[PDB]
């Protein structure tokens, strides 16, 4: 069983990042389960709709009353210490407005932490039948 647990924004870093005050502690944190366009691309640097899912997620997060995050059932940090979780803004979810909003496709899936796959799955799909932004 999920539980929710909270968090205090300090600064949107990119679509897919956001930076937490987490149990006392500043951590980066890398939204599970998505792959949104990048403006921080290592290679490309700034790609399609890149900047419209940075500035997507950083309203969401940035008028929120409530930021909460939820670890999966695997690992909780990935290899460069980024915390890996699902963030929800005054319930919402983070992760799945991206991917509804057809600014993000669904990650390559790493067991255990897929819990909430088949619901961004749905998301994507619905997404991709309405050919919004990434998907026209």
């Amino acid at each position: 069983k999920l539980h929710k647990e909270p968090a205090t924004l300090i600064k949107a870093i990119d679509g897919d990042t956001v930076k937490l005050m987490y149990k006392g502690q500043p951590m980066t944190f890398r939204l599970l389960l998505v792959d949104t366009p990048e403006t921080k691309h290592p290679k490309k640097g700034v790609e399609k709709y890149g900047p419209e899912a940075s500035a997507f997620t950083k309203k969401m997060v940035e008028n929120a009353k409530k930021i909460e995050v939820e670890f999966d059932k695997g690992q909780r940090t990935d290899k460069y210490g980024r915390g890996l979780a699902y963030v929800y803004a005054d319930g919402k979810m983070v992760n799945e407005a991206l991917v509804r909003q057809g600014l993000a496709k669904v990650a390559y899936v790493y067991k255990p932490n897929n819990t909430h796959e088949q619901h961004l799955r749905k998301s994507e799909a619905q997404a991709k039948k309405e050919k919004l932004n990434i998907w026209s």
